[PDB]
Protein backbone atom coordinates (compact mmCIF):
# COMPACT_ATOMS: atom_id res chain seq x y z
CA UNK A 1 0.00 0.00 0.00
CA UNK A 2 2.13 2.87 -1.35
CA UNK A 3 1.38 5.65 1.13
CA UNK A 4 4.86 7.14 0.58
CA UNK A 5 4.19 7.64 -3.14
CA UNK A 6 1.00 9.50 -2.24
CA UNK A 7 2.89 11.77 0.21
CA UNK A 8 5.59 12.54 -2.39
CA UNK A 9 2.88 13.44 -4.90
CA UNK A 10 1.09 15.73 -2.43
CA UNK A 11 4.28 17.63 -1.54
CA UNK A 12 5.09 18.09 -5.22
CA UNK A 13 1.48 19.20 -5.85
CA UNK A 14 1.72 21.90 -3.16
CA UNK A 15 4.97 23.14 -4.76
CA UNK A 16 3.55 23.15 -8.30
CA UNK A 17 0.32 24.89 -7.30
CA UNK A 18 2.32 27.47 -5.32
CA UNK A 19 4.74 28.18 -8.19
CA UNK A 20 1.88 28.50 -10.73
CA UNK A 21 0.10 31.08 -8.54
CA UNK A 22 3.31 33.03 -7.82
CA UNK A 23 4.05 33.18 -11.56
CA UNK A 24 0.59 34.71 -12.17
CA UNK A 25 0.96 37.34 -9.42
CA UNK A 26 4.53 38.37 -10.30
CA UNK A 27 5.00 40.17 -6.95
CA UNK A 28 4.09 38.34 -3.71
CA UNK A 29 5.37 34.84 -2.90
CA UNK A 30 4.19 32.06 -0.58
CA UNK A 31 5.60 32.23 2.96
CA UNK A 32 5.82 28.77 4.59
CA UNK A 33 4.91 27.74 8.13
CA UNK A 34 5.98 24.26 9.29
CA UNK A 35 4.31 22.73 12.34
CA UNK A 36 4.18 19.39 14.18
CA UNK A 37 2.04 17.40 16.64
CA UNK A 38 3.33 15.42 19.62
CA UNK A 39 3.78 11.92 18.15
CA UNK A 40 1.22 12.69 15.43
CA UNK A 41 2.87 14.16 12.32
CA UNK A 42 2.34 17.73 11.12
CA UNK A 43 2.36 19.80 7.93
CA UNK A 44 3.46 22.77 5.83
CA UNK A 45 1.13 25.75 5.74
CA UNK A 46 1.83 28.15 2.87
CA UNK A 47 0.17 31.52 2.63
CA UNK A 48 0.22 34.50 0.27
CA UNK A 49 -1.23 37.97 0.93
CA UNK A 50 -1.44 41.50 -0.53
CA UNK A 51 -0.10 40.62 -3.98
CA UNK A 52 -0.81 42.34 -7.29
CA UNK A 53 -3.31 39.59 -8.11
CA UNK A 54 -3.84 37.44 -4.98
CA UNK A 55 -5.16 39.34 -1.94
CA UNK A 56 -5.29 36.28 0.29
CA UNK A 57 -4.36 32.68 -0.46
CA UNK A 58 -3.40 29.44 1.23
CA UNK A 59 -2.16 26.06 0.04
CA UNK A 60 -1.77 23.74 3.02
CA UNK A 61 -0.24 20.28 3.26
CA UNK A 62 -0.58 17.96 6.27
CA UNK A 63 0.33 14.41 7.24
CA UNK A 64 -1.04 13.46 10.65
CA UNK A 65 -1.42 10.12 12.45
CA UNK A 66 -2.75 8.63 15.70
CA UNK A 67 -5.46 6.09 16.65
CA UNK A 68 -9.20 5.86 15.91
CA UNK A 69 -6.40 0.86 14.48
CA UNK A 70 -3.66 3.46 14.07
CA UNK A 71 -4.74 5.88 11.34
CA UNK A 72 -2.93 8.39 9.17
CA UNK A 73 -4.35 11.19 7.00
CA UNK A 74 -2.54 13.21 4.36
CA UNK A 75 -3.84 15.89 2.05
CA UNK A 76 -3.47 19.19 0.28
CA UNK A 77 -6.08 21.92 0.71
CA UNK A 78 -6.32 25.42 -0.77
CA UNK A 79 -8.43 28.55 -1.01
CA UNK A 80 -7.52 31.49 -3.26
CA UNK A 81 -9.17 34.92 -2.90
CA UNK A 82 -8.01 37.25 -5.72
CA UNK A 83 -7.81 41.05 -5.40
CA UNK A 84 -9.62 41.71 -8.67
CA UNK A 85 -13.39 40.95 -8.38
CA UNK A 86 -13.33 39.73 -12.01
CA UNK A 87 -11.10 36.80 -10.97
CA UNK A 88 -13.06 34.08 -9.10
CA UNK A 89 -12.29 32.73 -5.68
CA UNK A 90 -11.35 29.05 -5.84
CA UNK A 91 -10.93 26.00 -3.57
CA UNK A 92 -9.36 22.55 -3.96
CA UNK A 93 -8.63 19.51 -1.83
CA UNK A 94 -7.14 16.04 -2.37
CA UNK A 95 -6.56 13.69 0.57
CA UNK A 96 -6.09 10.09 1.63
CA UNK A 97 -7.09 8.32 4.81
CA UNK A 98 -5.50 5.01 5.86
CA UNK A 99 -6.08 3.02 9.05
CA UNK A 100 -4.03 -0.18 9.49
CA UNK A 101 -3.83 -2.96 12.09
CA UNK A 102 -1.97 -6.21 12.77
CA UNK A 103 -4.24 -9.17 11.94
CA UNK A 104 -6.64 -7.17 9.79
CA UNK A 105 -7.13 -5.83 6.26
CA UNK A 106 -6.38 -2.10 5.85
CA UNK A 107 -9.24 0.40 5.51
CA UNK A 108 -8.75 3.43 3.23
CA UNK A 109 -10.50 6.07 1.17
CA UNK A 110 -9.72 9.18 -0.89
CA UNK A 111 -11.57 12.49 -0.87
CA UNK A 112 -11.36 15.87 -2.58
CA UNK A 113 -12.47 18.00 -5.51
CA UNK A 114 -12.30 21.58 -6.70
CA UNK A 115 -14.86 24.33 -7.21
CA UNK A 116 -15.08 27.89 -8.59
CA UNK A 117 -16.67 30.88 -6.79
CA UNK A 118 -17.06 33.87 -9.14
CA UNK A 119 -18.19 37.40 -8.31
CA UNK A 120 -18.51 38.62 -11.90
CA UNK A 121 -18.85 35.31 -13.78
CA UNK A 122 -18.10 34.77 -17.45
CA UNK A 123 -19.88 32.01 -19.32
CA UNK A 124 -16.70 31.07 -21.21
CA UNK A 125 -14.81 30.46 -17.94
CA UNK A 126 -17.60 28.36 -16.40
CA UNK A 127 -17.70 26.08 -19.46
CA UNK A 128 -13.89 25.89 -19.45
CA UNK A 129 -13.72 24.99 -15.74
CA UNK A 130 -16.27 22.21 -16.12
CA UNK A 131 -14.74 21.01 -19.41
CA UNK A 132 -11.41 20.44 -17.61
CA UNK A 133 -13.34 18.58 -14.91
CA UNK A 134 -15.28 16.43 -17.42
CA UNK A 135 -12.17 15.47 -19.39
CA UNK A 136 -10.11 14.38 -16.37
CA UNK A 137 -12.98 12.16 -15.12
CA UNK A 138 -13.65 10.55 -18.52
CA UNK A 139 -11.17 7.63 -18.40
CA UNK A 140 -12.31 6.68 -14.86
CA UNK A 141 -15.86 5.96 -16.01
CA UNK A 142 -18.75 7.24 -18.11
CA UNK A 143 -20.63 8.63 -15.08
CA UNK A 144 -17.77 9.93 -12.87
CA UNK A 145 -18.03 13.59 -13.92
CA UNK A 146 -21.84 13.67 -13.46
CA UNK A 147 -21.73 11.82 -10.08
CA UNK A 148 -19.10 14.11 -8.59
CA UNK A 149 -20.30 17.35 -10.23
CA UNK A 150 -23.76 16.67 -8.75
CA UNK A 151 -22.20 15.91 -5.33
CA UNK A 152 -20.38 19.26 -5.58
CA UNK A 153 -23.67 21.11 -6.30
CA UNK A 154 -25.32 19.39 -3.31
CA UNK A 155 -22.47 19.96 -0.84
CA UNK A 156 -21.69 23.61 -1.69
CA UNK A 157 -25.19 24.97 -1.09
CA UNK A 158 -26.30 27.50 1.52
CA UNK A 159 -29.87 26.58 2.56
CA UNK A 160 -30.41 29.71 4.70
CA UNK A 161 -29.61 31.89 1.67
CA UNK A 162 -31.16 29.44 -0.84
CA UNK A 163 -27.99 29.92 -2.95
CA UNK A 164 -25.24 27.76 -4.39
CA UNK A 165 -21.80 28.84 -3.20
CA UNK A 166 -20.35 28.89 -6.73
CA UNK A 167 -20.74 27.47 -10.24
CA UNK A 168 -19.60 24.04 -9.06
CA UNK A 169 -16.85 21.63 -9.99
CA UNK A 170 -16.05 18.23 -8.49
CA UNK A 171 -16.56 16.85 -5.00
CA UNK A 172 -16.11 13.33 -3.61
CA UNK A 173 -15.50 11.39 -0.42
CA UNK A 174 -15.21 7.79 0.79
CA UNK A 175 -13.63 6.91 -2.57
CA UNK A 176 -12.46 3.27 -2.49
CA UNK A 177 -14.78 1.54 -5.00
CA UNK A 178 -11.83 1.17 -7.41
CA UNK A 179 -8.42 -0.41 -6.86
CA UNK A 180 -6.01 1.80 -4.86
CA UNK A 181 -3.89 2.48 -7.94
CA UNK A 182 -6.99 3.74 -9.79
CA UNK A 183 -8.11 5.98 -6.84
CA UNK A 184 -4.59 7.42 -6.55
CA UNK A 185 -4.56 8.12 -10.30
CA UNK A 186 -7.88 9.93 -9.69
CA UNK A 187 -6.30 11.99 -6.89
CA UNK A 188 -3.55 12.95 -9.30
CA UNK A 189 -6.02 13.90 -12.07
CA UNK A 190 -8.05 16.09 -9.67
CA UNK A 191 -4.95 17.89 -8.35
CA UNK A 192 -3.59 18.35 -11.88
CA UNK A 193 -7.07 19.40 -12.99
CA UNK A 194 -7.28 22.30 -10.55
CA UNK A 195 -4.15 23.91 -12.01
CA UNK A 196 -5.41 23.39 -15.59
CA UNK A 197 -8.90 24.62 -14.71
CA UNK A 198 -8.05 27.68 -12.54
CA UNK A 199 -4.73 29.18 -13.63
CA UNK A 200 -5.81 30.10 -17.18
CA UNK A 201 -8.88 31.90 -15.72
CA UNK A 202 -6.64 33.91 -13.41
CA UNK A 203 -4.29 34.70 -16.29
CA UNK A 204 -7.20 35.79 -18.50
CA UNK A 205 -9.11 37.99 -16.01
CA UNK A 206 -6.46 39.45 -13.67
CA UNK A 207 -6.02 42.69 -15.69
CA UNK A 208 -9.75 43.32 -16.16
CA UNK A 209 -10.44 46.89 -15.03
CA UNK A 210 -12.54 47.31 -11.89
CA UNK A 211 -14.01 49.96 -9.61
CA UNK A 212 -14.55 50.49 -5.88
CA UNK A 213 -18.23 49.59 -6.32
CA UNK A 214 -17.19 46.19 -7.67
CA UNK A 215 -14.91 45.53 -4.64
CA UNK A 216 -17.86 46.45 -2.38
CA UNK A 217 -20.03 43.85 -4.15
CA UNK A 218 -17.16 41.35 -3.89
CA UNK A 219 -17.02 42.04 -0.13
CA UNK A 220 -20.77 41.44 0.38
CA UNK A 221 -20.46 38.19 -1.61
CA UNK A 222 -17.53 37.15 0.61
CA UNK A 223 -19.97 37.28 3.55
CA UNK A 224 -21.74 34.34 1.88
CA UNK A 225 -18.40 32.51 1.65
CA UNK A 226 -17.62 33.05 5.33
CA UNK A 227 -21.16 31.86 6.15
CA UNK A 228 -20.71 28.57 4.29
CA UNK A 229 -17.33 27.93 5.90
CA UNK A 230 -18.30 28.82 9.48
CA UNK A 231 -21.88 27.44 9.50
CA UNK A 232 -21.93 24.51 7.05
CA UNK A 233 -18.49 23.24 5.99
CA UNK A 234 -17.97 19.86 7.67
CA UNK A 235 -14.15 20.04 7.66
CA UNK A 236 -14.16 23.51 9.22
CA UNK A 237 -16.68 22.51 11.93
CA UNK A 238 -14.69 19.46 13.04
CA UNK A 239 -11.32 21.23 13.09
CA UNK A 240 -12.60 24.05 15.31
CA UNK A 241 -14.43 21.62 17.66
CA UNK A 242 -11.67 18.99 17.92
CA UNK A 243 -8.78 21.36 18.73
CA UNK A 244 -7.27 21.56 15.24
CA UNK A 245 -4.82 24.24 14.07
CA UNK A 246 -7.09 27.29 13.97
CA UNK A 247 -5.14 29.49 11.55
CA UNK A 248 -4.72 26.58 9.12
CA UNK A 249 -8.42 25.74 9.38
CA UNK A 250 -9.63 29.34 8.90
CA UNK A 251 -7.14 30.04 6.09
CA UNK A 252 -10.22 29.76 3.87
CA UNK A 253 -11.91 32.90 5.22
CA UNK A 254 -12.00 35.97 2.99
CA UNK A 255 -9.66 38.89 3.73
CA UNK A 256 -12.62 41.30 3.97
CA UNK A 257 -16.38 40.61 4.21
CA UNK A 258 -19.42 42.88 4.47
CA UNK A 259 -22.90 42.18 5.81
CA UNK A 260 -26.00 44.38 5.65
CA UNK A 261 -29.59 43.81 6.72
CA UNK A 262 -31.53 42.78 3.61
CA UNK A 263 -28.46 43.44 1.46
CA UNK A 264 -29.08 42.52 -2.16
CA UNK A 265 -27.75 43.58 -5.56
CA UNK A 266 -30.05 45.51 -7.91
CA UNK A 267 -31.95 43.14 -10.26
CA UNK A 268 -30.98 43.43 -13.94
CA UNK A 269 -27.44 44.70 -13.19
CA UNK A 270 -24.18 42.78 -13.69
CA UNK A 271 -24.05 42.41 -9.86
CA UNK A 272 -27.41 40.53 -9.74
CA UNK A 273 -26.54 38.35 -12.76
CA UNK A 274 -24.49 35.93 -10.59
CA UNK A 275 -27.56 34.94 -8.52
CA UNK A 276 -30.20 35.40 -11.26
CA UNK A 277 -28.45 33.17 -13.82
CA UNK A 278 -24.94 31.84 -13.12
CA UNK A 279 -25.54 30.07 -9.78
CA UNK A 280 -28.84 28.54 -10.88
CA UNK A 281 -27.81 27.44 -14.39
CA UNK A 282 -25.90 24.28 -13.28
CA UNK A 283 -25.44 22.90 -16.85
CA UNK A 284 -21.89 23.52 -18.03
CA UNK A 285 -21.09 20.59 -20.37
CA UNK B 1 -53.82 30.21 31.10
CA UNK B 2 -53.45 31.58 34.65
CA UNK B 3 -49.94 32.95 33.83
CA UNK B 4 -49.80 36.69 32.91
CA UNK B 5 -48.20 36.22 29.47
CA UNK B 6 -50.04 39.20 27.94
CA UNK B 7 -48.40 41.48 30.52
CA UNK B 8 -44.98 40.02 29.57
CA UNK B 9 -45.69 40.62 25.87
CA UNK B 10 -46.75 44.24 26.58
CA UNK B 11 -43.53 44.82 28.55
CA UNK B 12 -41.40 43.36 25.73
CA UNK B 13 -43.02 45.44 22.99
CA UNK B 14 -42.50 48.56 25.15
CA UNK B 15 -38.87 47.63 25.96
CA UNK B 16 -38.13 47.46 22.22
CA UNK B 17 -39.65 50.95 21.78
CA UNK B 18 -37.62 52.29 24.71
CA UNK B 19 -34.29 50.75 23.59
CA UNK B 20 -34.90 52.03 20.04
CA UNK B 21 -35.72 55.58 21.27
CA UNK B 22 -32.63 55.77 23.53
CA UNK B 23 -30.31 54.57 20.74
CA UNK B 24 -31.88 57.02 18.29
CA UNK B 25 -31.45 59.88 20.79
CA UNK B 26 -27.68 59.17 20.88
CA UNK B 27 -27.34 58.87 17.09
CA UNK B 28 -29.47 61.96 16.22
CA UNK B 29 -29.36 61.19 12.48
CA UNK B 30 -30.55 57.63 11.75
CA UNK B 31 -33.81 55.99 12.81
CA UNK B 32 -34.88 52.36 13.09
CA UNK B 33 -36.84 50.88 10.17
CA UNK B 34 -39.51 48.30 11.05
CA UNK B 35 -40.14 44.90 9.45
CA UNK B 36 -43.38 43.34 10.77
CA UNK B 37 -44.22 39.69 10.14
CA UNK B 38 -46.69 36.99 11.09
CA UNK B 39 -46.49 33.19 10.76
CA UNK B 40 -48.94 30.26 11.00
CA UNK B 41 -50.54 29.77 14.43
CA UNK B 42 -50.81 33.40 15.58
CA UNK B 43 -47.07 34.00 15.90
CA UNK B 44 -45.17 37.00 14.55
CA UNK B 45 -42.68 39.75 15.42
CA UNK B 46 -41.20 43.19 14.75
CA UNK B 47 -37.65 43.43 13.41
CA UNK B 48 -36.07 46.89 13.80
CA UNK B 49 -32.74 47.75 12.22
CA UNK B 50 -30.66 50.91 12.12
CA UNK B 51 -27.82 51.48 9.64
CA UNK B 52 -25.35 54.16 8.52
CA UNK B 53 -25.89 56.55 11.43
CA UNK B 54 -23.57 59.18 12.91
CA UNK B 55 -23.00 56.83 15.87
CA UNK B 56 -24.51 53.42 15.05
CA UNK B 57 -23.20 51.77 11.88
CA UNK B 58 -25.37 48.69 12.17
CA UNK B 59 -27.90 47.71 14.81
CA UNK B 60 -30.93 45.53 15.42
CA UNK B 61 -33.55 45.28 18.16
CA UNK B 62 -35.95 42.39 17.46
CA UNK B 63 -39.18 41.25 19.12
CA UNK B 64 -40.54 37.75 18.52
CA UNK B 65 -43.57 35.75 19.74
CA UNK B 66 -43.90 32.30 18.22
CA UNK B 67 -46.16 29.30 18.90
CA UNK B 68 -44.71 25.86 18.17
CA UNK B 69 -44.34 22.15 18.88
CA UNK B 70 -41.23 20.23 19.99
CA UNK B 71 -41.43 18.84 23.87
CA UNK B 72 -45.01 19.71 22.91
CA UNK B 73 -47.30 22.79 22.58
CA UNK B 74 -44.97 25.70 23.40
CA UNK B 75 -44.86 29.49 23.28
CA UNK B 76 -41.78 31.75 23.14
CA UNK B 77 -41.44 35.53 23.29
CA UNK B 78 -38.41 37.76 23.66
CA UNK B 79 -36.43 40.78 22.61
CA UNK B 80 -32.95 40.44 21.18
CA UNK B 81 -30.49 43.12 20.16
CA UNK B 82 -26.97 43.68 18.85
CA UNK B 83 -25.44 47.14 18.40
CA UNK B 84 -22.31 47.81 16.32
CA UNK B 85 -21.11 51.44 16.63
CA UNK B 86 -19.18 53.32 13.92
CA UNK B 87 -16.55 54.60 16.40
CA UNK B 88 -14.04 51.93 17.50
CA UNK B 89 -13.98 53.56 20.95
CA UNK B 90 -17.66 52.70 21.55
CA UNK B 91 -18.12 48.99 22.29
CA UNK B 92 -20.41 46.58 20.49
CA UNK B 93 -23.16 45.29 22.78
CA UNK B 94 -25.78 42.51 22.95
CA UNK B 95 -28.89 41.84 25.02
CA UNK B 96 -31.78 39.40 25.17
CA UNK B 97 -34.73 38.83 27.47
CA UNK B 98 -37.20 35.98 26.87
CA UNK B 99 -39.93 33.70 28.22
CA UNK B 100 -40.81 30.12 27.30
CA UNK B 101 -44.13 28.53 28.31
CA UNK B 102 -44.88 24.85 27.69
CA UNK B 103 -48.50 23.69 27.96
CA UNK B 104 -54.00 18.25 30.79
CA UNK B 105 -51.23 19.42 33.13
CA UNK B 106 -50.16 22.70 34.78
CA UNK B 107 -47.97 24.79 32.42
CA UNK B 108 -44.17 24.85 32.67
CA UNK B 109 -42.21 28.07 32.04
CA UNK B 110 -38.71 29.57 32.25
CA UNK B 111 -37.05 32.90 31.60
CA UNK B 112 -33.74 33.56 29.84
CA UNK B 113 -31.51 36.45 28.79
CA UNK B 114 -28.79 38.87 29.80
CA UNK B 115 -26.51 41.51 28.31
CA UNK B 116 -22.81 41.91 27.51
CA UNK B 117 -20.17 44.34 26.28
CA UNK B 118 -17.69 43.76 23.44
CA UNK B 119 -15.11 46.58 23.41
CA UNK B 120 -12.39 47.18 20.84
CA UNK B 121 -10.61 49.99 22.72
CA UNK B 122 -11.65 49.19 26.29
CA UNK B 123 -11.62 51.66 29.18
CA UNK B 124 -11.18 50.53 32.81
CA UNK B 125 -13.91 52.75 34.24
CA UNK B 126 -16.43 51.76 31.51
CA UNK B 127 -15.98 48.05 32.26
CA UNK B 128 -16.42 48.75 35.97
CA UNK B 129 -19.55 50.81 35.27
CA UNK B 130 -21.10 48.13 33.05
CA UNK B 131 -20.66 45.44 35.73
CA UNK B 132 -21.71 47.73 38.54
CA UNK B 133 -25.09 48.32 36.89
CA UNK B 134 -25.42 44.53 36.45
CA UNK B 135 -24.48 43.96 40.10
CA UNK B 136 -26.92 46.62 41.44
CA UNK B 137 -29.97 45.38 39.52
CA UNK B 138 -29.31 41.82 40.70
CA UNK B 139 -29.00 42.68 44.41
CA UNK B 140 -32.73 42.72 45.34
CA UNK B 141 -33.15 39.23 43.83
CA UNK B 142 -30.52 37.43 45.91
CA UNK B 143 -26.98 37.72 47.26
CA UNK B 144 -25.51 35.29 44.66
CA UNK B 145 -27.40 36.38 41.53
CA UNK B 146 -24.74 38.71 40.10
CA UNK B 147 -21.84 36.26 40.67
CA UNK B 148 -23.70 33.24 39.18
CA UNK B 149 -24.93 35.02 36.07
CA UNK B 150 -21.77 37.04 35.47
CA UNK B 151 -19.86 33.72 35.61
CA UNK B 152 -22.40 32.06 33.29
CA UNK B 153 -21.80 34.98 30.91
CA UNK B 154 -18.01 34.39 30.99
CA UNK B 155 -18.59 30.68 30.32
CA UNK B 156 -21.04 31.11 27.47
CA UNK B 157 -19.33 33.96 25.59
CA UNK B 158 -15.98 32.21 25.07
CA UNK B 159 -14.31 31.25 21.77
CA UNK B 160 -12.34 28.01 22.44
CA UNK B 161 -10.66 27.94 19.00
CA UNK B 162 -9.23 31.42 19.78
CA UNK B 163 -8.80 30.89 23.54
CA UNK B 164 -10.51 34.30 23.90
CA UNK B 165 -13.55 35.65 25.70
CA UNK B 166 -15.86 37.46 23.30
CA UNK B 167 -15.92 40.58 25.51
CA UNK B 168 -15.64 41.89 29.10
CA UNK B 169 -18.79 40.09 30.25
CA UNK B 170 -22.11 41.00 31.81
CA UNK B 171 -25.06 38.76 32.69
CA UNK B 172 -26.32 35.54 31.16
CA UNK B 173 -29.03 33.18 32.43
CA UNK B 174 -31.40 30.49 31.15
CA UNK B 175 -33.98 28.01 32.47
CA UNK B 176 -34.83 30.58 35.16
CA UNK B 177 -37.79 29.47 37.26
CA UNK B 178 -36.26 29.35 40.75
CA UNK B 179 -38.52 32.15 41.99
CA UNK B 180 -42.25 32.60 41.55
CA UNK B 181 -43.28 33.78 38.08
CA UNK B 182 -43.80 37.40 39.20
CA UNK B 183 -40.29 37.66 40.64
CA UNK B 184 -38.74 36.06 37.52
CA UNK B 185 -40.69 38.56 35.40
CA UNK B 186 -39.47 41.40 37.63
CA UNK B 187 -35.93 40.07 36.98
CA UNK B 188 -36.57 40.16 33.22
CA UNK B 189 -37.63 43.82 33.51
CA UNK B 190 -34.55 44.58 35.66
CA UNK B 191 -32.20 43.04 33.06
CA UNK B 192 -33.93 44.86 30.17
CA UNK B 193 -33.86 48.23 31.94
CA UNK B 194 -30.30 47.39 33.00
CA UNK B 195 -29.08 47.21 29.42
CA UNK B 196 -30.13 50.81 28.82
CA UNK B 197 -28.48 52.02 32.07
CA UNK B 198 -25.31 49.99 31.37
CA UNK B 199 -24.76 50.77 27.69
CA UNK B 200 -26.21 54.17 26.74
CA UNK B 201 -24.02 56.24 29.08
CA UNK B 202 -20.92 54.50 27.62
CA UNK B 203 -22.08 55.33 24.08
CA UNK B 204 -22.81 58.92 25.09
CA UNK B 205 -19.38 59.28 26.72
CA UNK B 206 -17.28 57.58 23.99
CA UNK B 207 -18.99 58.50 20.69
CA UNK B 208 -16.95 61.68 20.00
CA UNK B 209 -13.57 60.14 20.86
CA UNK B 210 -11.15 60.86 18.00
CA UNK B 211 -10.33 57.79 15.91
CA UNK B 212 -8.20 56.81 12.92
CA UNK B 213 -8.49 54.49 9.90
CA UNK B 214 -6.00 52.07 11.52
CA UNK B 215 -8.22 51.91 14.63
CA UNK B 216 -11.13 51.08 12.27
CA UNK B 217 -8.98 48.37 10.68
CA UNK B 218 -8.35 46.93 14.18
CA UNK B 219 -12.12 47.10 14.84
CA UNK B 220 -12.81 45.09 11.67
CA UNK B 221 -10.24 42.34 12.51
CA UNK B 222 -11.82 42.07 15.99
CA UNK B 223 -15.25 41.84 14.35
CA UNK B 224 -14.00 38.67 12.65
CA UNK B 225 -14.00 37.13 16.13
CA UNK B 226 -17.58 38.30 16.61
CA UNK B 227 -18.70 36.65 13.35
CA UNK B 228 -16.86 33.49 14.37
CA UNK B 229 -18.69 33.33 17.69
CA UNK B 230 -22.15 33.93 16.20
CA UNK B 231 -21.72 31.59 13.22
CA UNK B 232 -19.76 28.73 14.89
CA UNK B 233 -20.78 28.73 18.57
CA UNK B 234 -23.94 30.78 19.32
CA UNK B 235 -26.90 28.44 19.99
CA UNK B 236 -29.66 30.92 19.08
CA UNK B 237 -28.03 31.67 15.72
CA UNK B 238 -27.49 27.94 15.01
CA UNK B 239 -31.08 26.80 15.74
CA UNK B 240 -32.42 29.85 13.91
CA UNK B 241 -30.52 28.97 10.72
CA UNK B 242 -30.80 25.17 10.73
CA UNK B 243 -34.59 25.01 11.33
CA UNK B 244 -35.34 27.58 8.58
CA UNK B 245 -35.95 30.68 10.69
CA UNK B 246 -35.82 34.23 9.34
CA UNK B 247 -32.27 34.50 8.01
CA UNK B 248 -32.05 38.30 7.90
CA UNK B 249 -33.41 38.68 11.44
CA UNK B 250 -31.08 36.01 12.86
CA UNK B 251 -27.90 37.25 11.09
CA UNK B 252 -28.72 40.83 12.17
CA UNK B 253 -25.93 40.32 14.75
CA UNK B 254 -23.13 40.12 12.17
CA UNK B 255 -20.79 43.11 11.83
CA UNK B 256 -21.05 45.43 8.85
CA UNK B 257 -17.40 44.70 7.96
CA UNK B 258 -15.03 42.03 9.24
CA UNK B 259 -11.46 41.17 8.35
CA UNK B 260 -9.41 38.01 8.59
CA UNK B 261 -5.68 37.50 8.05
CA UNK B 262 -3.37 34.52 8.46
CA UNK B 263 -1.82 34.80 11.95
CA UNK B 264 -3.28 38.32 12.28
CA UNK B 265 -2.39 39.74 15.70
CA UNK B 266 -1.88 43.19 17.21
CA UNK B 267 1.65 44.36 18.00
CA UNK B 268 2.45 43.38 21.61
CA UNK B 269 2.52 46.35 23.99
CA UNK B 270 0.19 48.54 21.88
CA UNK B 271 -3.32 49.79 22.79
CA UNK B 272 -4.67 47.14 20.38
CA UNK B 273 -2.85 44.32 22.16
CA UNK B 274 -4.09 45.35 25.63
CA UNK B 275 -7.68 44.21 24.86
CA UNK B 276 -6.60 40.57 24.76
CA UNK B 277 -3.60 41.01 27.12
CA UNK B 278 -5.54 42.51 30.03
CA UNK B 279 -9.22 43.37 29.47
CA UNK B 280 -10.57 39.99 28.23
CA UNK B 281 -8.75 38.01 30.94
CA UNK B 282 -9.28 40.32 33.95
CA UNK B 283 -12.81 39.08 34.77
CA UNK B 284 -13.05 40.61 38.29
CA UNK B 285 -14.72 43.99 37.73
CA UNK B 286 -16.60 44.68 41.01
Amino acid sequence: LPVEAVKEFLLKLQDDICHAIEAEDEQATFMEDKWTREGGGGGRTRVIANGAVIEKGGVNFSHVYGKGCNYQAMGVSLVIHPKNPHVPTSHANVRLFVAEKEGKEPVWWFGGGFDLTPYYAVEEDCYYFHHVAQELCRPFGADVYERFKAWCDEYFFIPHRNEARGIGGLFFDDLNEWPFEKCFAFMQAVGKGFIDAYIPIVNRRKNTPYTEQQVEFQEFRRGRYAEFNLVIDRGTKFGLQSGGRTESILMSLPPRARWGYNWHPEPGTPEARLTEYFLTKKQWV
